[PDB]
């Protein structure tokens, strides 16, 4: 897979182990509806924001190996998710080598790049 700026994408997270394929990387395919493509470094304001939206990424789910997420923790989110936020002006700031090219059919890159970590 390769990130958004053309080089290998790299781990997300592994600890915790994040990724549609909880394998640590946010690549997507035809299952992952949602698109799970976007490294972002959780913020306590999106993490209540987007849980306002429906998302709750807060609350544990051990059977789908989700173990309920902290400010500082790296996750792959649904671009849909970070965009949302985004336009809230509310949005995480993301870890463009871990995050997919497939973003860029939700984000434009200088966007990603406005708030990248990296
Ligand atoms: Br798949
Ligand atoms: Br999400």
């Amino acid at each position: 897979s390769q990130n958004v700026l053309g080089g290998v994408l790299r781990a997300c997270s592994m600890d915790p182990e994040t990724g549609f394929y909880r394998d640590g990387h946010c690549r997507t395919g035809p299952r992952d509806t949602g698109s799970h493509v976007v490294c972002a470094e959780m913020t306590e304001a999106f993490l209540e924001y987007t849980k306002r939206q429906g998302n709750d990424l807060m609350t544990p789910r051990p059977e789908m190996d989700f173990p309920g997420l902290e400010p500082g923790d790296r996750w792959c989110l649904c671009a849909a998710r970070w965009r949302e936020a985004m336009e809230a002006g509310v949005a995480p700031p993301v870890v463009l080598a871990a995050t997919s090219e497939a973003a860029l059919k939700a984000v434009d890159l200088e966007v990603l790049k406005a708030h990248a970590v990296d």
